[PDB]
């Protein structure tokens, strides 16, 4: 037997759609669709953050372990695309909880925080700019 089985997984993904909750548009979520999301999403640095973290394949046996409120672009992005948020504030707070997880589970001067530094700077650049 051994524990060999059952294996590792990787958690149910943030929900993107959850028809009770309340939502709207909003001109200042417009904007962080059309220019804050889609410039960070075609940044250099982004590709790691695009997606759920998919601890399985990247060997992060440990990420879900210290991370308990996971968060990324890849969610932020649909749930923009289908209108989940009341407001701004909302969407703000999960771009800064997935940086904050980035920060959490890494070491300051890895590279990884190196790319999440750079892409929160770009985001807060972005965010003074708001309606
Ligand atoms: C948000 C995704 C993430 N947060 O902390 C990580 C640590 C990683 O490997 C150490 C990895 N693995 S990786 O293969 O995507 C990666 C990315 C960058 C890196 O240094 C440049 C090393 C591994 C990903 C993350």
């Amino acid at each position: 037997h051994h524990h060999l089985v059952p294996r590792g997984s990787n958690p149910p993904p943030p929900e993107t759609s959850n028809p009770n909750k309340p939502k709207r548009q909003t001109n200042q979520l417009q904007y962080l669709l059309r220019v804050v999301l889609k410039t960070l999403w075609k940044h250099q640095f982004a590709w790691p953050f695009q997606q759920p973290v998919d601890a399985v394949k990247l060997n992060l046996p440990d990420y879900y372990k210290i991370i308990k409120t996971p968060m990324d672009m890849g969610t932020i992005k649909k749930r923009l695309e289908n209108n989940y948020y009341w407001n701004a504030q909302e969407c703000i707070q999960d771009f800064n909880t997935m940086f904050t997880n980035c920060y959490i589970y890494n070491k300051p001067g890895d590279d990884i925080v190196l790319m999440a530094e750079a892409l929160e700077k770009l985001f807060l650049q972005k965010i003074n700019e708001l309606p």
